[PDB]
């Protein structure tokens, strides 16, 4: 039939074909040859600094492009002011060698993203983000009030708010605006004298980079990382966010009595602060974006593996369950009631989260509506399905295809 | 060139050099990636118009046998030279050339190795091959297809093995088995659009009645055979009952699992797909070996699609099916996937669990780096249906290609 990648769903037995990839201007990791659609970073979603402007005619066509996207979101292509946007575009590049975006432009960019975003199960909620310009903001002091700001708004006292806050762009000849943290809340990783690690082994890392920046450290599993913030060819900054302003959520079971004498929790707003947004060309190499947490990126990822905080063993012997023999699927058991631990404490504490069942639920509606507009939706299978109960949610059935399209958020190299 | 594949969790890395041995194409390319799609039209062995250029299926040949004297070291040695010209010398002249038991063997041994879609690759070398190439006729596959069930099965001590049918010619019609598996449960669809036993065998199961078998009405009823000699019309034949190893199941602590009267069968065993070996294509030659835990209580039972039993268990066990965050599928789906486990324990009948399974796999996937730098996986398939993070392989970047000997997806014959 159709010239386009077929896709069926094994559970209800419908097909739809994918015409969106054609739109794609960017490889990805495979070839003919094999398929390294399994990598987590491979040299085809990073993208590497440009200590170097991009070359005035690429960074055209990509602006050209974006623009043409944008009154095309409005329904004015072809127009006046679409024809003298692309020859304002063109004019700053011609005498800057970069240009700058409209205000409502940023905006739409930002939420097209997210709405690019293939590893995303949440992008049903991509047309409801709160964008912060922040492309004013000259001082890594003034990167924090934004960063404080964008926190307070976005933790709404547990009824969470997606946001974006945008800082200035990649400029030639000029250092970047980075955030050093992977995340703005992010738990601290000890390296012991025997090897081991006290915290979050994820975080070892910065937890060392904020010691040597004068970070006076603790000794705790759940201690909150300060932020490493740097404005344009400026070292670094230490700054600490107030406790207030970091909302946390002890863990405990709805029978399981002694799952909260375990003094576990984990902290309510999920932002992601180190990656890239590529919009029209232009690169805004700190631009913090959060949203709320699925239940099983705690319960089952952070608290379960076996190089994060690894607790499967410790609730499994809590449990009385037979550690010592695979078939007796301890490991699946206590997964499931540390998973059920997380849904029930934000439940408690009133704070957002969705689980994976609802979660998938309404990504499988998101792909109706994205086939309807845009003729398919780029999503990563691997990551779309959850790390536990994998086949009794309904993506799972649902065969993807992947691509990267712009705008997007790109992965970029450590600062350091 | 070269993918750099790395495990997370250990933070190892390793070079894959395998991968540039692969000379058929799969479903991606550089703009999309088709990886998780289940069958593209594409590798897919489709049937043809004729016989296939000679060039090919030469150079396919030539490979092959380069790999088989490799295999037994005797590679350069004038058996080797001398049975590269008996291939060159019977294409020439027949367009077509014929396999020793011995390369055979080697070829079943490596197709299976070569699957990137296997979890069980680390019993690879343990392959009973039984050479079926001497039949004429469906009565001749059946007594075959028995005699195989019968080994296998080895009253619950299952045994690895693959019967291989005679390979196509571009004369006439292929030998065919017309079932997905040798042993399978009906699916009968009734009256209100419902379907009793499992809905993944309603099309087979209307075959055999299309073509004369008395069917039942029992959820768990198994199929009659529809075997299929060339440019014939497919026969039927009922499997004897004592050859159907069957396993009832019930949990360990909940008495009342065991009054839902669910069961399965001991044997798996596809024989559906087509076995490649240097050229050659043989349409029927089903393979079996054992279970893996997830396949039965996960896929088989829980699927939407399939028995879809979750809810029914969850009531009994009396939990929250109001709310998806009570998480009553998880707490169900892991019950359901002991009492398989159980069960199969109890009757003395070969079964592996996915946490036993994947670690085994991680063992491979190392033997193989060392053996012949790499290994081909499809993460999507190597993850087991449930606690996929729990698992070894979840963590592990994986590489997928094609490689040959290999097993192919093929046409329904119908
Ligand atoms: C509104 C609720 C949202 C939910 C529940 C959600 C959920 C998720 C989940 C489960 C992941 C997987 C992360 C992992 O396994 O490590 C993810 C990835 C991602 N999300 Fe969303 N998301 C949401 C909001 C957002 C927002 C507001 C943005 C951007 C404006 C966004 C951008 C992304 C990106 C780019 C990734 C990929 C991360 C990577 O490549 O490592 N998400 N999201
Ligand atoms: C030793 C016991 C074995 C175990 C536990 C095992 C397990 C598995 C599992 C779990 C799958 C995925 C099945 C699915 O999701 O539907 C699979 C697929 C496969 N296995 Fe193995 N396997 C074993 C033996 C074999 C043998 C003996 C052969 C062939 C000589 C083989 C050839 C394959 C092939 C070709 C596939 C792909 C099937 C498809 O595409 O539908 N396996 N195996
Ligand atoms: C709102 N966003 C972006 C998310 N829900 N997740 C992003 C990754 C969080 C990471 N898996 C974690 O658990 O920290
Ligand atoms: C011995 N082989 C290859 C297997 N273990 N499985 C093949 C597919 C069986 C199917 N998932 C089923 O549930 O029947
Ligand atoms: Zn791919």
């Amino acid at each position: 039939g159709p010239k386009f990648p077929r896709v069926k769903n094994w559970e209800l037995g419908s097909i739809t074909y994918d015409t969106l990839c054609a739109q794609s201007q960017q490889d990805g990791p495979c070839t003919p040859r094999r398929c390294l659609g399994s990598l987590v970073l491979p040299r085809k979603l990073q993208t590497r600094p440009s200590p170097g402007p991009p070359p005035a005619e690429q960074l055209l066509s990509q602006a050209r492009d974006f623009i043409n996207q944008y009154y095309s979101s409005i329904k004015r292509s072809g127009s006046q002011a679409h024809e003298e946007r692309l020859q304002e575009v063109e004019a700053e590049v011609a005498s800057t060698g970069t240009y700058h975006l409209r205000e409502s432009e940023l905006v739409f960019g930002a939420k097209q993203a997210w709405r690019n975003a293939p590893r995303c199960v949440g992008r049903i909620q991509w047309g409801k983000l709160q964008v912060f310009d922040a492309r004013d903001c000259s001082s890594a002091q003034e990167m924090f009030t934004y960063i404080c700001n964008h926190i307070k708004y976005a933790t709404n006292r547990g009824n969470l708010r997606s946001a974006i806050t945008v800082f200035p762009q990649r400029a030639p000849g000029r250092g970047d605006f980075r955030i050093w943290n992977s995340q703005l809340v992010r738990y601290a990783g000890y390296r012991q004298q025997d090897g081991s690690v006290r915290g979050d082994p994820a975080n070892v890392e910065i937890t060392e980079l904020c010691i040597q920046h004068g970070w006076t450290p603790g000794n705790g599993r759940f201690d909150v990382l300060p932020l490493l913030l740097q404005a344009p060819d400026e070292a670094p900054e230490l700054f600490v966010l107030p406790p207030e302003l970091v909302l946390e959520v002890p863990l405990e079971h709805p029978t399981l009595e002694w799952f909260a004498a375990l003094g576990l929790r984990w902290y309510a707003l999920p932002a992601v602060s180190n990656m890239l947004l590529e919009i029209g060309g232009l690169e805004f190499s700190a631009a913090p974006f959060s949203g709320w947490y699925m239940s099983t990126e705690i319960g089952t990822r952070n608290l379960c593996d076996p190089h994060r905080y690894n607790i499967l063993e410790d609730v499994a012997v809590c449990m009385d369950l037979d550690t010592r023999t695979t078939s007796s699927l301890w490991k699946d058991k206590a997964a499931v009631e540390i998973n059920l631990a997380v849904l029930h404490s934000f439940q408690l504490a009133k704070v957002t989260i969705v689980d994976h069942h609802a979660a998938t639920v309404s990504f499988m509606k998101h792909l109706d509506n994205e086939q309807k507009a845009r003729g398919g939706c780029p999503a990563d299978w691997a990551w779309i399905v959850p790390p536990i109960s994998g086949s009794l949610t309904p993506v799972f059935h649902q065969e993807m295809v992947n691509y990267i399209l712009s705008p997007a958020f790109r992965y970029q190299p450590d600062p350091w």
